[PDB]
């Protein structure tokens, strides 16, 4: 007589990335050959709640069989180069 | 006699990326050959709640069979270069 | 006698990307050969609630068979170059 | 005697991309050969609620068979170049 | 005796892209050969609620057979170049 | 005795793209050979509720057979170039 | 004894594209050979509720057979070039 | 004894494209050879509720057979060029 | 004993394209050889409720056979060029 | 007589990355050939709640069999180089 | 007679990375050939709540069998180089 199962959840989770920089360049009075190269590669990435979540099952009977499988797989790559930069004065 | 199963969820999750920069360049009084190259590659990416979620099943009987499979797979790549930059004064 | 299953969900999730920059260039009093190249590649991307979600099933009887399969797969790539930039004064 | 299954959902989710920039260029008093190249490639992309969602099934009887399959697949790419930019004064 | 299944949903989801820029160029007092190239490639794209959604089925009897299949597939690409830009003063 | 299935949905979803720019060019006091090239390629695209949605089926009897298939497929591409731009003063 | 199935839907969804720009060019006091090329390629595109929607079926009997198939497919492309632009003063 | 199926729908969906620009050119005090080329290619396109929608079927009997097929397919392309533009002063 | 099927729909959908521009050119005080080329290619296109919609069928008997097929297909293309534009002063 | 199982959870977890920098460059009075290369590669990445979560099962009967499997797998890599940078005075 | 099991959890955990730097470069009065290369590679990464969490099971009967397996696996790598940097005075 009787069976029971329950659940409850809450999230208020914060998952920011790179969300508040203040980059800037200023004030060059000059007289000679100034040069700048600034922050030449930048990235951000966020991933959440992937895969199998929240499912419910009900399967009565003594003779049965069951099989399952799962996978998750993530990859990234980056490359960069800077050249023959030149300046002279007089 | 009787069976029961329940669920509940809430989300208020925040998943920002690169959401608040303040990039700028200013004030060049000059007299000589200034040059700048600024932030030449930039990216952001967000992914959420992929895969299998929230499903419900009900399958009574003792003789049965069951089989399942799943996968998730994500990839990215980036490349960059900077050249023969030149300046002279006088 | 009796079976039951239930569900409930809520979302208020925020999933922004690159949503608030303030890029600018200003004030060049001059007299010599200034040059700038600004932020030459930029991207953002968001993906959400893909795959199988929210399905409901009901399949009574002891002799049955069942089989399932799933996949998700995402890819990206980027390339960039900067040239023979030149300036002189006098 | 009896079976039951239920559901409920809500969304108020926000999924912005690049939604609020303030790009600008200003104030060139001159006297020498200024040059600028600004933000030469830009993109944004959003995708949501793809695949199989919200379906309901009901299939009584002990002798049956069942088979299913699914896929999702997304790809992107980008390329860029900058040339023989030149300036002189006097 | 009896079977039941139910559903309910709501959406108020927001899915903007590039929706609020403020691009501008201003104020050139001159005297020498100014040049500008501005933001030369720009894109945005949004896709939503694709695939199979909201279907309902009812199929009683023990001897049956069933088979299904699905796919989704999205692709994009972009290219750009900038030339032999030149300016002189005096 | 008895079977039942139900449904309900609502949408108030917003799916804008590029909906609010403020592009402009101004104020050239002159005296030397100014030149501009502005935003030379621009696009936006939106797609929604494609595929199979909202269908209802009812098919009693134990001996039957069933088969289904589906696909979705989207593609885009873009190219651009800028030339031998030239200016002189005096 | 008895079967039932139901449905209901609502939409108030908004699917704008490029709907509110404010492009303009102004104020050239002159004295030297100004030139401009403005926004030379522009597009927007929207597609909605394509495919199979809202169908209803009823097919009793145990001996039957059924087969179905579906497809959706969308493509676009764009190209652009800018020439030997020239100006002189004095 | 008895069968039933129902439906209901509503739409108030908005599907605008390029619906509110404010393009203009102004104020040229002159004295030297000004030239402009403005927005030389522009397009917008909207498509909605294509394919198979709203059909109803009723086909009792155990011995039958059924077969169906569907397709949708959309394509576009664009090209543009700008010439040997020239101006002189004095 | 008994069968029933029902339907209902409403639309108030809005499907505008390019519906509200404000293009204009003004104010040329002159003294030197001004020239303009304005917006030289423009298009808009809308398509709606194509294909098969609203049909109703009723076909009792166990021995029958059925076959169907459908297609939709849309295409567009555009090309443009600008010439040897020239102006002189004095 | 009777069985019971329960659950409850809460999250208020914060998962930031690189969220608050203040990068800047300033004040160059000049007279000799200054040069800078700034922060040329930058990244951040966040991943959360992947795998199998929140599932519920109920499977009575003494004769049965069960099998399961799972995997998670994440990878990244980065490369960078800096060139023949040169400056002279007098 | 009777069985019971319970659970409860809370999190307020903070999992920041690199969240508050203040990088800057300043004040170069000059007269000789200054050069700088700043922070040329930077990264941060966070991962949380991966694997199997929160599941509930109920499986009565004396004759049964059970088997399970799990894995988690994470990898990263980085490389960098700096070149033939040169400066002279007089």
């Amino acid at each position: 007589g009787k069976v029971q199962i329950i659940n409850k959840k809450l999230d208020l989770s914060n998952v920011q990335s790179k969300c508040g920089s203040k980059d800037n360049i200023k004030h060059v009075p000059g007289g000679g050959s100034v040069q700048i190269v600034y922050k030449p590669v930048d990235l951000s990435k966020v991933t959440s709640k992937c895969g199998s979540l929240g499912n419910i099952h009900h399967k009565p009977g003594g003779g049965q069989v069951e099989v399952k499988s799962e996978k998750l797989d993530f990859k990234d790559r980056v490359q960069s180069k800077i050249g023959s930069l030149d300046n002279i004065t007089h």
